């Protein structure tokens, strides 16, 4: 059956609901209260073929920060839940995607060990109304609850929207690869330490 | 039938036996007299899905060097034997794998022309009892007898075990890709110069 | 009895009311017209255990500046009033608090001599709608009316919200320490010059 | 009652058992297969007043790495279990400890968000038989499973044993502080977002 | 009973008597023949809550040096005597104190091993009639006879009196902390090597 | 009569016994559990003409560190005991000794004030199994308990064994000089401050 993870979490800052299907058809259904983040989550669905359902509300009058963080945390947990014991999966993903002049490499390992390597240099402070510092925080928080090893490398880029969107496209494709079935490994856990 | 290469070689320094199945199921069976190298050869099996059988003894009281070298030479020859005329294969492999903070890119071409490009900077001299200079030598010797074009690029890393292990994981996945069947090329040799 | 200081002040720019209990239970009740500042004043209450009541209105259509300043001035005066002759208190506070990658050291002396040492480098201009230059001004104004010696040192940090919030947490804990009873000094003024 | 966390975990690499009492009397009972790490865990007990019980076996013929990592992971989980919802605790710890010429600052926040800031520069590769790269890895792994924000800063030091031991002493004292009861906060969760 | 240490020493250069109560009430009673040093010893009493009795005479027509040194040596011995086997004490102290623009960190360990780390840069040669080189010598000599590990770090400062006085305040508070009872350790020696 | 100092000390880390004759005939009798240190202590005897008896056991499975330190501490105390009031001695020693390309200057003053000046740069981490950081620690600890002013200056050298051994030879000769009778001073204490 399809691998589906669901998470609901609320604090005094935010209220978040996430549902992700690893074996999806790219159904895009994200409403975070942060329009730019919604557009990015749509790439995750369109290019990763995940079904992505997100609802969030929160204290955006203070900052988009808490909302952004809590969405990311919940997505990471949903990924973790959907994955289980990771039997039969590729485990590793590696993809470099452009968007015009931008070029972003993502490599990830569904390892159970959280790590973010990140070197983006986004040259403007706001893309629309979205604080561009929140991109790093989105990935960091997602890593922390998913237990993913994730490296994001900026190889080229100038336009902030292009840089960020190329990142989400590359991430989506790398994550799709990692989560997909390995046709040769016959349902074994992809690790020497099992 | 499965592509299997077997090599036995002895000198006054070492005695080595290798058997590799390119079309394996990740059977790990390596005993070199060098425990760290055994752990690395296990990644080769687990992530490359090669069946890897290695037995070696040698003059480890002098150095792990001769053993390490002769194991690598024999593995390269076994790969060469298993491959044959390389009909119908992908030929090229390209994969970047992390292990936590380490990130290693491997690109290879089963070209018949030996070349190693290598830029690892391993910041400690011994990982366990294993001399970290021997990593480069392992790949160089393997290249020399297999007739492989191999590039290994350190993109990130600090922990020596992480750097080396990520290298073996990336190599395993790139080699798996290169050795696998190309579903479109209908048993032709993947070269313009045939 | 509990040490409570109350201040009301109005100008043509702003209208401010503050009530602070040094011996509080962390009651958070701040409405400044500046949502980010409200969130920071909540840390002051939650981590310092002060009861913090603030109401402010003002010329935010011009700038948050005058409001921010006048709130800070009034808080400083309220602290001064609540403290009195400082009999029996610790006087000095010293605490370093993180928020994720940010790490902020605050040291203060309830000396009667105003001084601010401040080296924060906040890498974005707006956190939500809040002008990040106003952080320094908040502490400067508070120091000026409280007669506090205050040092704020950025030891690490990248995310602007993390940097600022860690500052308020560290400040809250240092101020709590300084204002609390010294169990050994038997109600004496903590100074050699009395 | 005393806050006690217990963890047993085994892999093909290691076998680990940990029991930690947050409200201990400094009972030191650590046997990891890594003598230097045992000595460090004794400081954790002696200076933190934790009761620390650790048993580990593993593939030390390969490297101390896997053992070191798996001990740290299990300690982090044990801390997490012992802490619960963190009601009534100080939450934050801050301590700088010397050992002769070495001087190490540790600041931590029991936040639920893993982060390690670390800048130690240990000038030798082996302290006894212990690979000094493994110090960073111990703290990283502990952070990852405990969900702790941890900063370790080398302020002075030359002797590798002094640097590492001062780190464990400072960490022990900061962790003791963070885990202890806050006498004023009346069993409330020490956070504004509850 | 109160922990009191007394020392009398005379040479052809100086004549010194010291009495220190670790469990004091901040009784200040210092007359060294060096007025600035008397003022500093008063901070030690006022902020450390030590009872400090010092009488010294000596060859101040030559230099304040011998007097300064012999006072410090005798204070260190008095501390050592008052401390004994150090049963049940905190052992470690850590405090950073300002005086206006000056900010001085002191960390110390009552270890039995003398060490001074010191980086003050006092920008004038005489504060009143007191040679500012003698500050370092005071702490060095005190360390040498007390068997204390002591680190003094200048974090900020310009005015020489402020720098020196902040040092004595920070030292007093760190020493108070280190010498005080640890409420949890039940009269045990605070060391793993007992 | 011959000036003989004897010290026995034990901790949970080590057990040490030392006997030194200042007026010896170079009797070498050192067994520390650290073979390289034994060889160095033999130079002390052979070139200083001290009779040197040392027995030590300790936690060398952790590190040679604690043993090395505790031997040095005990030697320093033994020197102090053997010396007494230092009547009639040279007090000062000054010698520069080579060992092949290495050249080491030692100057010392039996002053009653501990100080180590040390600038050795030993270019390898292990001489045999001996951690070369422990050389500095040996001299520091010896100074701390003997109350000696000691300067060690590397004037030339490349081979680590040569550097360290030349240091012990120079030290032995300087210490011999300092401890020997001054034929002119007629049993007076060699100080202006008696
Ligand atoms: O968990 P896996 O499958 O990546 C295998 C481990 O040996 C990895 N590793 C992590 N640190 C040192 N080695
Ligand atoms: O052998 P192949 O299939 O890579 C084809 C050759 O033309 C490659 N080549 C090597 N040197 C110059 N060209
Ligand atoms: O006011 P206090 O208690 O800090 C004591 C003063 O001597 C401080 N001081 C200020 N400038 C020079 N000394
Ligand atoms: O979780 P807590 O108690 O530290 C309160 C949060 O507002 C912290 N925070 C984290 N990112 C931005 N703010
Ligand atoms: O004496 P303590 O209590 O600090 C414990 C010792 O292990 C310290 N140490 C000193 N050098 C190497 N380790
Ligand atoms: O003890 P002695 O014999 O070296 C004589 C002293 O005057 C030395 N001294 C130390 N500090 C300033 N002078
Ligand atoms: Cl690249
Ligand atoms: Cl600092
Ligand atoms: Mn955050
Ligand atoms: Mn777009
Ligand atoms: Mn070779
Ligand atoms: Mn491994
Ligand atoms: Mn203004
Ligand atoms: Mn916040
Ligand atoms: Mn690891
Ligand atoms: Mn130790
Ligand atoms: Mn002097
Ligand atoms: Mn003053
Ligand atoms: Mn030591
Ligand atoms: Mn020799």
């Amino acid at each position: 059956s399809a691998r589906i993870g669901e998470v609901k979490r609320e604090t005094k800052e935010t209220n978040v609901s996430v549902k992700i299907n690893l074996d999806g058809h790219g159904v895009s259904d994200s409403s975070t209260g942060i329009p730019f983040l919604d557009h990015m989550l749509d790439q995750l669905a369109s290019h990763g073929l995940f079904d992505v359902h997100v609802r969030a509300t929160g204290d955006t009058h203070i900052d988009d920060h808490h909302t952004n963080e809590d969405v990311a945390l919940a997505i990471g947990t949903a990924l973790l839940k959907a994955l289980g014991e990771r039997k039969g999966i590729n485990r590793f993903g590696d993809f470099t995607a452009p968007l015009d002049e931008a070029l972003i490499h993502v490599s990830l390992d569904l390892s159970g060990r959280p790590y973010l390597g990140y070197n983006l240099e986004i040259p403007t402070q706001r893309v629309g109304t979205y604080d561009t510092q929140l991109v790093e925080h989105f990935f960091q928080s997602l890593v922390n609850t998913s237990g993913m090893t994730l490296h994001i490398r900026q190889l080229a880029g100038k336009n902030s929207h292009h840089i960020i969107e190329a990142t989400f496209k590359a991430f989506a494709r790398a994550l799709r690869q990692a989560t997909e079935s390995d046709p040769r490994r016959g349902g074994t856990i992809p690790s020497s330490k099992g």
